[PDB]
């Protein structure tokens, strides 16, 4: 049950009383992440899937809340016995994590959307009997804190989730699916995807949360959209000021990706007094170097965004190339797809459109263009560098030729003699290549006219050209 003081403040009539709730939960000993996660999903049920009647704030009150946490609580404490699993040390046993993730995942309707919105919280489990991928990580999480089980706590990656447990928290065990058409691995370690470095385990720099980060992520999580066109401004002013009290607290020390949503949550509406959106993607990176071994992705790409977005070539040219130099010491696997695509984008739509807004620019008479600059040249070429380099000794290839023709129209957006000026040093602008992809095309870099041929040979390093 709830204690007479998680009780106090209900109502909760506004934005603001729903702070104050998370203020008070993470004053506590260990915040009830089931409370948490079930007041944001019914807000955010009664601002982004459904607003009739709302004329101001859907009011939480103690009764309804309540009854939603008694039948959370009753739907696991009557399904997993702890007499079956007795815990050795104050610690949690690998079949007791596999039941509790068994109990949620065979609770959850038999079909349905599993990339629809909102389907992320404990209301969603509980109303809907639906969650997405890392909603089940985060319920069987919920779970076990309900169950007592104190060292049980969520692990996430850039693109995956899974749980932490036992002695020292050291072992680890997935929890829920990833991504759509790859086999259930529920109950087995994440040692494999460790190992051979992926991107999807971080080369075991991923993320283990304590409980204060656990309700930065269901926070990260809330969802504003309404629909294709529409958020809730009252979910985004939520999301932001309970993001905020995260960051004063000093919980999202350890989070890069939550400083990089609230870094663009303050772009789309600044707060007062803050620091600047840049600020905070640079915390972001810092934070990712300090304790990740600089080896997350997202940061550079979130700073690469807000540039691409102010129409900063330069800058947004830099930060992909930064994000690019992460990359290059990863191999590519089955299941990194979605780093995959966003590297693919960036490559062949979002690059190609800014060079050609800024060749229309430089027509124009623009100053300073990131065209006439050497230095942002070296940029694109440290991006392709990295991106060749991941390649390298992956059990999976990255580049083929449908890249080679947006390379081609892209190094052509640069003239001859801007590109000339980048210096190709080898170990044993300057720039030194790490792939030997870019090292065997350094030759072709400076023509005046591109040989796009020899470029597309070089870049997919295919061997003939047609017979005929
Ligand atoms: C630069 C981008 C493409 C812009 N948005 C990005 N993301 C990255 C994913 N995301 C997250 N935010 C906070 N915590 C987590 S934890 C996670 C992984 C998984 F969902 F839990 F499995 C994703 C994620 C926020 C939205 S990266």
């Amino acid at each position: 049950g709830l204690k007479a003081a998680q009780k106090t403040l209900f109502p909760l009539r506004s934005i603001d009383d729903v702070v104050r709730l998370f203020a008070a939960e993470l004053g506590r000993e260990e915040p009830d992440l089931v409370l948490l996660s079930l007041v944001l999903g019914f807000v955010e049920h009664f601002l982004a899937v459904n607003r009739v009647g709302l004329t101001y704030f859907p009011v939480a009150d103690l009764s309804i809340i309540a009854a939603l946490y008694a039948r959370f609580t009753a739907q696991i404490r009557g399904a997993v016995d702890l007499s079956l699993y007795p815990r050795e040390g104050g610690v949690s046993s690998r079949e007791l994590v596999k039941k509790v993730s068994d109990v949620i995942w065979n609770s959850l309707s038999r079909s349905y959307f599993k990339d629809r919105a909102h389907i992320q919280s404990l209301f969603s489990f509980i109303t809907g009997t639906k969650l997405d991928s890392s909603g089940v990580a985060f319920a069987v999480v919920g779970a076990c804190q309900a169950l007592g089980l104190r060292d049980v706590h969520l692990a996430l990656s850039e693109d995956h989730a899974w749980v932490v447990f036992g002695p020292n928290g050291e072992q680890t065990a997935e929890v829920t699916w990833h991504g759509k058409g790859n086999e259930d691995r529920r109950g087995q370690t994440v040692n494999a995807g460790v190992a051979e470095r992926s991107w999807l385990y971080l080369k075991g720099s991923y993320m283990r949360c304590d409980r204060k980060m656990e309700v930065a992520f269901m926070v990260c999580a809330i969802n504003p959209s309404i629909d294709l066109h529409t958020d809730s401004l009252e979910l985004l002013q939520l999301q932001q000021k309970l993001l905020w009290l995260l960051y004063d607290l000093g919980h999202l020390e350890r989070y890069p990706m939550a400083l990089g949503n609230l870094a663009d949550l303050e772009e789309l509406e600044p707060t007062p007094g803050r620091p600047d959106p840049l600020t905070l993607y640079h915390k972001g990176i810092a934070s990712a170097k300090t304790y990740y071994r600089d080896e997350h992705i997202y940061p550079y790409m979130y700073l690469a965004g807000y540039h691409c977005r102010n129409r900063n070539v330069r800058e947004a040219l830099q930060a992909w190339a930064d994000t690019a130099t992460v990359i290059q010491d990863y191999n590519y696997c089955r299941e990194d797809e979605e780093i995959y695509k966003e590297f693919f984008e960036v490559a062949n739509d979002v690059i190609p459109n800014l060079l050609k807004e800024a060749a229309s620019l430089l027509e124009a008479g623009s100053q300073g263009s990131a065209l006439q600059d050497p230095e942002c040249f070296a940029h694109l070429l440290r991006f392709y560098d990295g991106i060749c380099k991941w390649e390298e000794g992956s059990p999976t290839p990255v580049l083929h030729v449908g890249w080679a023709t947006f390379l081609v129209q892209s190094l052509g957006r640069f003239e001859g003699q801007v590109r000339q000026k980048v210096r190709i040093v080898s170990v044993p602008p300057v720039l030194t290549f790490q792939s030997e992809k870019m090292k065997g095309m350094k030759e072709l870099l400076v023509a005046t006219k591109i040989n796009s041929s020899a470029i597309k040979l070089q870049l997919t390093a295919q061997s003939q050209v047609q017979m005929k």
